[PDB]
């Protein structure tokens, strides 16, 4: 275990000897690079320790596969979990730098996008920390999604450049690479097994990222696959010929798999690439797992032991191919027969949902998947047939309607025939979500109410057939990154009033703040802390949004994928209402009615999704005018933070007073931002749905602001729109007209209101009930103004959010996965 | 300065902490990787030392630009020059490995091809060793030329894979990258200077490879440029659209510059790429140099000082663009006017000619170059005009014919007009060799007789105008790589019979072997050593050529570009003659007359060059039959070594008895293989030309086997063929018929002999006088048989070759460059 003295040397060493810059000066990016290399060294000691202990013990290991990991930045949580925070700070002093400066150089790992990505990253922290043998498998996306620029003209995209110099935290494993095949033909050989020959051949090379646990040695792995083709494949004859672009083809169409995350699938080309990406992950991962299982088994190898040595968690329907791919490996390659392979598959694999609505579930073209993964469609089919037979045996051909209905609901293959049937152009499709719910031994939703839908609607029939499979694993977020490290002031207070530093682990200790929520001394330190955080954010918003703002206003934050269902538009409209009102009142009354706010927006809109980009533009103009109005001044600001990601969240969240989770009700499965917020003492306005429902229950009904129509009514209210019974509120009408008047200027918005107006239509009719929720919304916002004025009350609510957030530690989530699905036990590393 | 104890730790560290493999086992490639990382560390100490001393002193630095660097393997010369050879050996013991094993894992740096490449690498060794402030600039070719496979069907190409895992010896410098532009337009701005806007934009990122000097700290650099485009440029809109291959375009056509060396220029596309490669090097290099000059200058900066602080050596006509490119930087960017810029340019830049014949000299399409490099053709033109004016001022308008002739010979622009002229469709071309001979202050050839041609033929008229410019710098090769490290047995003997280990530096000490060339004791140790070396080669030829051979035969080596001018088939034909003869005589008589031989062939043929590939096939079949003939057995073997490169040379050369340098006379400028051979105690058969002429003079006329028509006669003898006077030797006729008979079997040869036969024609007529030299050749080969039998005589000759090779140390060459062209002095590093 080192100290500042030793680390100063560790960094000097790496700067000189593991260099990526010239020796001219020790600038900031040099300093970061060398610092991170130092940290790795430490991480690799513990990584190899964990590897050894895991090898010897050959215990059950678990495997979280995710199309996205939103790792964020590594340094601060790294030296935090290694407890060397102090030492690195002091080390850098000696070398003419400081920690925060250096931490600033590090780009977020653009390995993910949203909550499903973050949930993965949050889970890893929990697993390492809790000493559970588990790894994460993902793709190594070179250019992420995009770097968001907020130009005068709204949002614009650029390729993320986080790998320009390369990531210091990663370890390439040139001996870990697997073969991945696409297209081709299948032929049965004289052993009676299938052989999948021909098509395309690419390699998947492993890059390990060490995840360290807090106050433990357990250092697990995020193994990231990266695709290429062996240099053999470079076509010399063609290159020398003159066909350079031709000569590249194999490498071009191999690397492209790992270029970007969620590549636009309007083209067939894009759908192909998407599928490539899913399979690559499922394949290269399972092959690595299987490899490791064998190694650890030795001479004495038994495939009955595989599910007792391995569990695979499919994060959504993207990893679905794990089911047929494992089948494929167990049968075609390892030799086992259908029953053995299938039994093992189910015992191993499990599905985590993440999606509410049935049309949000991933489906594929049968013809497409057939062309790309012949062998896999074969197996899929066999499973579907297996299934029709299950569905028929249980039930039987009573009430043909019952039977027939069930068949179409549950079948994996949409628009297909039955191998035999009784009873006395449609595009052929493959339902990945069905495959998952049959292939896995466990299906779970991500919050009470989410897991309820899946049970009683989305997979209703599968609940009937296999009730045992359905459970729930309410989401969480890591206390380390989201309290201890993102918000040190908060931490000092917590540690104090609890009496140990142990809440970081034993986070049920937050509840011990309840008896002190009224204590005025505690409220003082609380406000002082929040403020402190806010003062940091001021400087941030200055450099990033070029708008100067005041600490002493309320911080009202909404940060999520920009989307009509997320309804940032409802929020900005509530902003515009307050603005219209404030103009219609003199200076003095203006200051009396509305509490000062800084309204923070952020998050990305998919480049193709026009309305969403229109929303980004809207907000940016609202802010343009409002923030440059001598008449308003500092009573209202509206900023949009460019390129929202983990770094930003780590900064805004600690300093938030109010945060908005105002999705149309019944649509959000869970959400995880809202947990980070409640943890950081923030108060939540939102609809009743997803995690919001539990957070409210835990924090306190009166310490969480609620509004809007509830999930069950929505169809009622849309029906109301469809018939023409929704009478809009006059305040709603006001806002729209006020904008039309061109208050925000030369950009015309008729399109944007366009979406909301009319009773019928694809794009018309306000599917997401902005107009309908709007009244209770703004009135709720009045109750926040009101609450904020009563700072003794406000601050109590703040403290109660934190003291209620404990259940939302991902540590609780992982224990539950680990005990109830994976049956993995903790391995302690000496 | 470390020891085995410390290095064991250094390697353990790197294997674990700078890893590129998983922690599972310490295999060979792991062991090599970690070992090399260790060595780097040492190299970087001394690299940074050299950098500091150079910075402070800001003395004249020199710069060797080469389209190719044939670095080979680094490890053995690295730990050799650092004198840590012992320590690394012992270190590896402790870790369950041995040095040679580990050295075997390292691929040769595929950064070059031929002698001009090797000469560069050899020069670097000399410069570091002799403490001269100089660097090397080259491109970082990802896939080299090709990996040569010698299949049943002859030679076949594969892309070199030396960067699959990446090179441990390189240091990326992410802060060292320059902008390179192609195409575009030029417009004059309001400052009166030219502005080269638009076209293509790519980055050139530096990779440093440390060259350590023997028994010094001076550690210089081979800075290798590597091209790419900033991740910004990745077209998201297009990728998400579906046009993946489109989205890549910029990166594809940026990286392609550094894909392969000498990419086939049959296509226009290929010519474009070739030019791109030359410019990239000239530009990115000069920008780095200029940058460094400025840095070192500080506030007090004077461009008159530039040529007194810098010299640029253009290795052949590939770096020609350095002249206009420096002009461009000095004028358009830095602001200086024509005269200042030009004077500096000439003072800085110098040309080394590596080419005999005038049509072997590099020319370009005017239209091509003035689409890609507009600004550069402008400057070129200005220089040519400057030149016409020079040519006219010296030489009055007296002899019109004289004047007009001269104009067309010396002008840079072939098939152009004169800005005004007196006197009372041809494709427009640009002559890079002329540009070089005008732009530089120094032109030099690579051997006496080569430099004589350039003076008195190729640049005859330029000799008249600027005699001072012409000198000679006879080639050399490094004693370190080519005696001390490739051949340790030889070294032990040398060190012994000389007083000291100092010959490695003070290599004139080899001459001390002359007294003692007769000494029988020395001859014993000599033969013992040679043999030892040969025993290594036996095992090598076994694994790579799959032919078992005996040490006790004579080793007859020919290894060079496979080419009709290099002959090769004269030798293989001389091989076939001996074979035909041996069959026509009984076992017993056969074993007199012919001494046992192993005839080694090797080297690559360009994939397009059909005849050359036909030659590779020929040899491989000759060997096929001969080596599988119970009747011959071990009196004759013929092998072709696949993938001849530095590693191989290092192995064959020490173990050679005879080596062949039998190019058609007057064609070889120099050659460098023949110097490494004479150094290693080998005896040379060859034609009178290139370095052969000096080697013979130095080693001793009677210790070098000579034959063939001499350089002056060739045109005589070709004229003789053209008229039909040649009259072939009956022995020549024999061989051809014997092969025709299909002795070597099912592959039909005709068309191979096809080249040699006939008196007129493109492919006919034996341009290279195989048939004509053949008689003296084979008869000379008889004199080798004869000499080899007299082992006292033979071995004396062997020893005299070594004792004569001293003048051929590249150390002598570099001193000469350094004193006579560069005016650089040695800087000692404390
Ligand atoms: O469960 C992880 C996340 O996945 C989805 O994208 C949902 O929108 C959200 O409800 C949830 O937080
Ligand atoms: O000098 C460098 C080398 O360049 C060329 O490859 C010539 O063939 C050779 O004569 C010379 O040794």
């Amino acid at each position: 275990a080192p100290d500042a003295a030793s680390i100063t040397s560790s960094i000097k060493y790496h700067a000189e000897f593991t260099p990526v810059f010239s020796p001219e000066r020790f600038e900031l990016p040099k300093a970061f690079f060398a610092t991170a290399q130092s940290v790795r060294d430490s991480l690799l000691i513990n990584w190899n320790a964990t590897y050894d202990i895991y090898e010897k013990l050959n215990m059950k290991q678990a495997y979280y596969l995710s199309m996205e990991f939103l790792q964020g930045r590594a340094l601060l949580n790294a030296i935090g979990n290694l407890e060397l925070t102090g030492a690195f700070a002091e080390a850098l002093k000696n070398l003419g730098h400081n920690l925060e400066n250096v931490a600033s150089q590090e780009p977020d790992a653009a390995l993910g996008n949203g909550g499903l990505g973050r949930l993965a990253s949050c889970f890893l922290d929990s697993l390492a920390t809790l000493n559970y043998p588990a790894w994460g498998y993902g793709l190594r996306y070179k250019y992420g999604l995009f770097k968001q620029r907020i130009t005068k003209d709204g949002q614009e995209e650029v390729a993320e450049d986080w790998l320009e110099i390369g990531s210091p935290w990663e370890v390439v494993r040139n001996d870990v690479s697997y073969p991945i095949k696409f297209y081709g033909k299948v032929s049965t050989g004289s052993d009676g097994k299938r052989y999948w020959i021909g098509g395309e051949d690419i390699k998947a090379v492993a890059y390990d990222v060490p995840i360290p646990g807090y106050k433990t040695r357990t250092t697990i792995s995020l193994r990231l696959w990266s695709t290429q083709v062996p240099s053999a494949d470079f076509d010399l004859s063609a290159f020398n010929a003159g066909e350079h672009t031709k000569a590249c083809e194999a490498q071009a169409n191999a690397e492209k798999i790992c270029y970007i995350l969620y590549p636009g699938d309007e083209s067939e080309e894009g759908k192909i690439l998407r599928l490539k990406q899913q399979y690559t992950l499922c394949s290269a991962s399972l092959q690595d797992i299987i490899s490791r299982f064998e190694r650890r088994s030795g001479d004495r190898i038994k495939w009955e032991e595989f599910p007792e040595k391995v569990a695979v968690q499919m994060n959504d329907t993207h990893p679905t191919l794990c089911i047929p791919e494992l089948m494929r490996i167990l049968i075609d390659l390892k030799g086992l027969n259908w029953n053995e392979a299938w039994n093992i598959t189910q015992r191993t694999v499990a599905y985590t949902n993440h999606t509410v609505l049935p049309e949000a579930l991933e489906k594929w073209s049968y013809e497409l998947m057939q062309k790309l993964l012949p062998r896999h469609v074969e197996i899929i089919e066999a499973i579907d047939e297996e299934l029709v037979h299950e569905i028929v045996l249980k039930y039987g051909s009573m009430d043909l309607n019952k039977l027939e209905e069930k068949l179409t609901t549950m079948r994996i293959l949409e628009n297909f025939d039955l191998p035999s049937s009784v009873a006395e152009i449609p595009p052929k499709k493959v339902r990945m979500a069905n495959l998952c719910v049959v292939g896995g031994h466990a299906v779970n939703g991500v919050a009470e109410i989410h897991s309820e839908i899946v049970k009683e609607e989305v997979f209703n029939d599968f609940y009937e057939l296999w009730p045992e499979k359905f459970q729930n694993k309410t989401n969480g977020v890591t206390p380390r990154r989201w309290i201890r490290f993102c918000n040190p002031p908060l931490s000092a207070i917590i540690t104090k009033w609890t009496g140990t530093e142990d809440w970081v682990l034993k986070t049920e200790k937050l509840a011990e703040l309840q008896k002190f929520a009224d204590n005025e001394d505690l409220q003082n330190e609380w406000r002082e802390a929040k403020r402190s955080n806010k003062i940091k954010v001021v400087s941030f918003l200055k450099e990033k949004t070029g708008y100067s703002v005041v600490p002493d206003a309320m911080f009202d934050i909404q940060v999520k994928r920009i989307h009509e269902y997320k309804r940032q538009l409802l929020n900005i409209f509530g902003i515009v209402y307050r603005y219209k009102k404030m103009k219609e009142m003199t200076a003095a009354e203006r200051k009396t009615n509305f509490v000062p706010r800084v309204c923070i927006f952020g998050g990305k809109a998919f480049a193709t999704y026009v309305q969403a980009k229109r929303i980004v533009k809207f907000i940016t103009d609202v802010g343009a005018t409002i923030n440059h109005d001598p008449e308003i001044g500092d009573l209202l600001k509206v900023v949009f933070v460019p390129d929202y990601n983990v770094s930003v969240a780590e900064l805004l969240i600690p300093a938030s007073d109010l945060s908005e989770h105002i999705s149309t009700a019944g649509m959000e499965a869970s959400g995880t931002s809202n947990m980070k917020f409640a943890m950081n003492g923030c108060i939540q306005i939102g609809t009743l749905d997803g995690a919001n429902v539990e957070i409210r229950e835990e924090v306190g009904e009166e310490n969480f602001f609620l509004f809007g129509a509830q999930a069950h009514e929505i169809a009622g209210l849309r029906k109301e729109r469809a018939d023409g019974k929704f009478v809009p509120d006059e305040r709603f009408e006001e806002v729209k007209e006020f904008v039309r008047s061109g208050a925000f200027g030369s950009y015309n918005y008729d399109d944007l209101i366009g979406s909301l107006e009319g009773n019928e239509g694809f794009g018309r009719a306000d599917y997401f009930l902005v107009g309908k929720d709007f009244p209770s919304y703004i009135e709720c916002q009045e109750k926040v103004d009101e609450a904020y004025r009563d700072q003794k009350r406000w601050t109590t609510m703040s403290i109660l959010n934190t003291a209620g957030s404990y259940k939302f530690s991902s540590d609780r989530t992982i224990h539950e996965y680990a005990k109830d699905i994976w049956n993995i036990e903790a391995v302690e590393i000496a």
